[PDB]
């Protein structure tokens, strides 16, 4: 119970909007859950980090780095609900995207070894 719900990692990035392409600063967390989610301002509260803006699940992702429009993007590509979406994210250094990005891949791999057991 306790161990599903503990956060991976946590922190600042930028998020490009889907149709107004703008990158927008965003908190995001994730858990061994599956669950990455993503909100205006840094939750201070209990409150507040049960309130995000943005909710997706990493079970089965894809995982893809890019270098435009700008280095050091990744994005995931997620089943939401029954629709395969792809988000866009930034952070600064390459370092900090391979963090990412082997973060949510782990939490990845254990939701599946979870199925297989
Ligand atoms: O603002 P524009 O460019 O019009 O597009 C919006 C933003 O990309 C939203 O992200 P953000 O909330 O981070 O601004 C996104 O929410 P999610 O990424 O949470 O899905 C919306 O998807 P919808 O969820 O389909 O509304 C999408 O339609």
């Amino acid at each position: 119970s306790m161990s599903d719900v503990a956060i991976v990692k946590e922190g600042w990035l930028h998020k490009r909007g889907e149709y107004i392409k703008t990158w927008r600063p965003r908190y995001f967390l994730l858990k061994n859950d599956g669950t990455f989610i993503g909100y205006k301002e840094r939750p201070q509260d209990v409150d507040q980090r049960e309130a995000p803006l943005n909710n997706f699940s990493v079970a089965q992702c894809q995982l893809m780095k890019t270098e435009r429009p700008r280095p050091n993007t990744f994005i995931i590509r997620c089943l939401q609900w029954t629709t395969v979406i792809e988000r866009t994210f930034h952070v600064e250094t390459p370092e900090e995207r391979e963090e990412w990005t082997t973060a949510i891949q782990t939490v990845a791999d254990g939701l599946k070894k979870q199925e297989e057991e």
